């Protein structure tokens, strides 16, 4: 129903929405913005609390579309989480965490979202030169001014996280985590759990690989970055496909699909309070929410844990 996100006062439905496909034209071709707006709208309608966006998502367009749909509802009923770090250069970006850039980022985010505040603001990526506790202190200024209500870091190393949380101002960590890449459990979970930092994973389905989207006979076109991901190369691809299918029975048992079981597993981790599955259309959102109805047995959780053991 409602999960508290770590040290913050954020109460959210365990299934949030990823908005990279809402006006994220730089990421996807032929996006229909009205479809994106309708998806966001549907999400809020269906009880989703958290909308996860970022500056890179359409260079601000994602925040803009979300901002338009927001006028339709009550601001206090939605948790807006956005990020910044990408600094435009030469048709490419460089990460910037300097105080001046982060504060500017917040003010520009607020204008694009057309709102008085942002619930959760992230440092999307770490830059290589700014002391991370100073970057966070900069965001902390906007927090004190009431412009953001919580701060988070993303894609930080344990060391950079420690530095950023030097004064305990980091409430959320968003990192890459899935059944094929469980490193966070050893490298981050201990610390986050300790310091009551909520952990939000991304890339939980590994491009559909862990969602039953393919078969062992699936093939991709030359140049497709997928048949170059690694978990897709050589015997790794077939191996993971054949390994994911071993979850079919559990899915059947709970009357859902493999992706629902996979995600429910992540949610079952004491260290994770919410997921941010993506979507292009409203209907897809309604299918993501079903994950929240799943309750795996300790027996199911253990099997999956062993089945997807690192080594
Ligand atoms: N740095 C950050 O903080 C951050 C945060 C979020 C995302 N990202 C990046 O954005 C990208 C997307 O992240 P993501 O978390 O959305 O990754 P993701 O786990 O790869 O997206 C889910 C993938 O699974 C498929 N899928 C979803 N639901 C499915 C279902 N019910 N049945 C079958 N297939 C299903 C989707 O296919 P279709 O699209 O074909 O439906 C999609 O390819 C990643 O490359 C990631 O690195 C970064
Ligand atoms: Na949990």
């Amino acid at each position: 129903k409602k999960a508290k996100l770590g040290k913050s006062d954020l109460q959210v439905f365990p299934i949030g929405l990823g908005t990279n496909a809402v006006g994220g034209h730089n990421l996807y071709p032929n996006l229909n913005e009205e479809t994106g707006k309708e998806l966001v709208r549907e999400a809020i309608r269906n009880g989703v609390t958290m909308l996860d966006t970022a500056y890179i998502y359409g260079i601000g367009r994602s925040e803009e579309l979300i901002g338009e749909v927001l006028r339709e509802f009550n601001r206090e009923d939605v948790v807006i989480a956005t990020k910044a770090a990408h600094r435009k250069q030469g048709n490419d970006f460089v990460f910037d965490n300097s105080p001046d850039f982060l504060k500017k980022s917040v003010d520009e985010s607020l204008k694009r979202l057309n709102t008085d505040y942002i619930d959760l603001f992230y440092i999307h990526f770490p830059d290589e030169h700014t002391p991370k506790d100073e970057a966070v202190n900069a965001l902390n200024e906007m927090k004190k001014a009431g412009k953001i209500r919580s701060i988070g870091v993303s894609n930080f190393s344990l060391e950079q996280l420690k530095e950023a949380n030097k004064d305990g101002l980091v409430d959320v960590l968003q990192g890459e985590y899935n059944l094929l890449n469980r490193e966070a459990e050893k490298t981050f979970f201990p610390y986050t759990k300790e310091h009551n930092i909520s952990f939000i994973p991304y890339f939980p389905l590994v491009s559909g690989l862990l969602a039953g989207k393919y078969t062992e006979d699936t093939t991709f076109p030359e140049g497709d970055l997928r048949n170059e991901q690694e978990h897709f190369k050589g015997e790794r691809f077939k191996e993971n496909i054949r390994k994911v299918n071993k979850l079919a029975p559990i899915a059947e048992k709970h009357n859902v699909d493999i992706p629902h079981i996979v995600l429910a597993w992540y949610l079952a981790r004491p260290e994770i309070d919410i997921l941010i599955p993506g979507a292009k259309r409203a209907d897809q959102l309604i299918d993501n929410i079903k994950t929240a109805d799943v309750t795996l047995s300790q027996e199911d959780i253990s099997f999956i844990d062993k089945l997807f053991a690192p080594g």
